[PDB]
């Protein structure tokens, strides 16, 4: 990558986005065990991850579904 350049937190229309922060893949990323998941791609730092977990990892968007807006 680039040694260092100001102007972070920017989403370019050139490259797509997956992670929740909607940013271009970078650093370490894992594939949500849930295939159906349209993202199946999230950053570590974002998902408070230090290293590839030796266990099924389900994005915070899948594991948290129960609970509809209205009752
Ligand atoms: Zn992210
Ligand atoms: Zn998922």
């Amino acid at each position: 990558g680039s040694s260092g350049s100001s102007g972070e937190f920017a989403i370019d229309p050139n490259e797509p986005t997956y992670c929740l922060c909607n940013q271009v893949s970078y650093g370490e990323m894992i594939g949500c065990d849930n295939e159906q998941c349209p993202i199946e791609w999230f950053h570590f730092s974002c998902v408070s991850l230090t290293y590839k977990p030796k266990g099924k990892w389900y994005c915070p968007k899948c594991r948290g579904d129960s609970g509809p807006s209205s009752g």
